[PDB]
């Protein structure tokens, strides 16, 4: 198959330059598609600002990926950042270019990331805020957590394996 870990996947800094996704091997980081919006999060903001920076420390990134609501299919909404005035996210964080983060286009490395795990139901393909994935210390995405659970909740899957207790 493809797709050994998300690092199979070139990444894009937020003007869609190639970001250096791999410098993320080594420890967790928390890749999140993230709904830009302006004023509107959803816990998500304060957990992703104080997670990457109480963790990249380690290794640990949260990447945000402003999803691009511009498509239509987007997990945020759709026509929110068209009318409302809406930067695109940008934070404390590697926010990268945007990516149709959605059942549509995603992205390589969200469609790696949605077909190695896909909802917290049965079966999903992202449809909310910021909604992290917990790529784990060799990129490997293991959870995703939806916009609505906090630092605390992401940790307690992400200490694992910042701190690396492998089994």
């Amino acid at each position: 198959g493809m797709g050994s870990s998300i690092f199979d996947f070139e990444v894009l800094d937020a003007d869609h330059k190639p970001y250096n996704l791999v410098q993320h091997k080594g420890s967790p980081l928390l890749i999140y598609n993230v709904a830009s919006k302006c004023g509107y999060t959803k816990g998500g903001y304060e957990t992703a600002t104080t997670l990457y920076n109480k963790y990249k420390s380690q290794g640990f990134t949260v990447l945000a990926f402003p999803s691009n609501q511009f498509g239509g299919q987007e997990p945020g909404n759709e026509e929110e950042i068209k009318e409302f005035v809406c930067t695109k996210f940008k934070a404390e964080f590697p926010i990268m270019a945007k990516i149709n983060v959605n059942g549509e286009n995603a992205h390589p490395l969200y469609e790696y990331m949605k077909k190695t795990k896909p909802g917290i139901l049965a079966t999903k393909a992202i449809k909310w805020n910021f909604t992290s994935f917990l790529i784990d210390r060799d990129g490997v995405p293991v959870e995703r957590f939806s916009p609505g659970a906090s630092v605390k909740d992401i940790e307690e899957k992400l200490i694992p394996l910042l701190g690396s207790a492998r089994l």
